[PDB]
């Protein structure tokens, strides 16, 4: 049941809102009896995709000022930012799980090299790593991932704006500044400019990743790589978006 009362009542801060809503463990649904070929692989990280989906919609829902922006907004939101906040979280999984020595999808989809090559995405899976090795140089601490997460939520947009632009800067500027308590709670103005060029970086291995899973999609028959509902919806409705140049990162160190 609920227990708003008391939870209202302890009056949490944003910060500790979003480790409470943060999505529980979602798993593959691996079949290890399968061979491993890229078919088999991508289809399956495809299926957890979907499903991680499902739960960051359940995230944003709940999310700290996510309500104040109009329904237009916050699908744009989910789906221009999902391979983000799916790989940043893969990367907070494999560092937290593994020290970063693995990819680790989900407890029953842990990557190893063998797999990044069967998978047929080796070179994007050694990017991803890259990511995850930053999370060991900077120790990077779960209060800092839960709000980086939120930031990337925020940080790609349609080129002409959003439907209510001021209402989503206004919610992104909030966690700006809930970056910056976080950082300084001799070294917090180089904290937070490591945070948000890795933010930055999140980018250049994402319009890769994209790219890279937009020619799958387009050869998903050929390639035997089959995508779940939530997925073919987000990329068939994103692919000619980004092709013709209307997604807009958003970026702090960068024009
Ligand atoms: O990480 C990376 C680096 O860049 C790539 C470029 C092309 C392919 C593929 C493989 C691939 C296999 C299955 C699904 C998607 C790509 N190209 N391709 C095209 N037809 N057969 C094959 S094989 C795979 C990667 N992986
Ligand atoms: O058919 C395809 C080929 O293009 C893709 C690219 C990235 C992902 C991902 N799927 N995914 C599933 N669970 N978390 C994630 S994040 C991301 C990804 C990021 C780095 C390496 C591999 C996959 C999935 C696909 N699907
Ligand atoms: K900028």
């Amino acid at each position: 049941g609920s227990l708003s009362t008391i939870s209202r009542a302890l009056t949490p801060s944003p910060v500790m809102v979003l480790e409470n809503i943060e999505p529980e463990i979602v798993y593959a649904g691996y079949d290890s009896s399968k061979p491993d070929t890229a078919e088999n692989l991508l289809s399956t990280l495809n299926r957890l995709a979907g499903k991680q989906m499902i739960q960051v919609v359940k995230w944003a829902k709940v999310l700290p000022g996510f309500k104040n922006l109009p329904l237009e907004d916050q699908i744009t939101l989910i789906q221009y930012s999902w391979m983000s906040l799916l790989s940043f979280a893969l990367s907070w999984r494999s560092y937290k799980h593994t020290n970063s020595q693995f990819l680790y999808f989900a407890p029953d989809l842990v990557f190893n090299e063998e797999k990044m090559h069967q998978s047929a995405m080796y070179e994007l899976c050694q990017g991803m790593h890259q990511i995850s090795l930053q999370f060991v140089r900077l120790q990077l601490t779960f209060e800092e991932y839960t709000i980086m997460k939120v930031l990337l939520l925020l940080s790609t947009i349609p080129k002409d704006g959003l439907k209510s632009q001021a209402a989503f800067e206004e919610m992104r500027t909030n966690y700006i500044k809930e970056l910056r308590k976080m950082v300084t709670k001799g070294q917090s103005w180089q904290r937070f400019y490591q945070l948000t060029k890795l933010l930055d970086s999140m980018h250049d291995l994402v319009s890769d990743l994209l790219e890279f899973c937009f020619y799958t999609f387009r050869e998903s028959h050929a390639l035997k790589v089959e995508f779940p509902a939530m997925l073919v919806e987000i990329i068939s409705d994103q692919l000619p978006k980004v092709e013709s140049g209307n997604v807009k990162p958003l970026y702090f160190h960068r024009k």
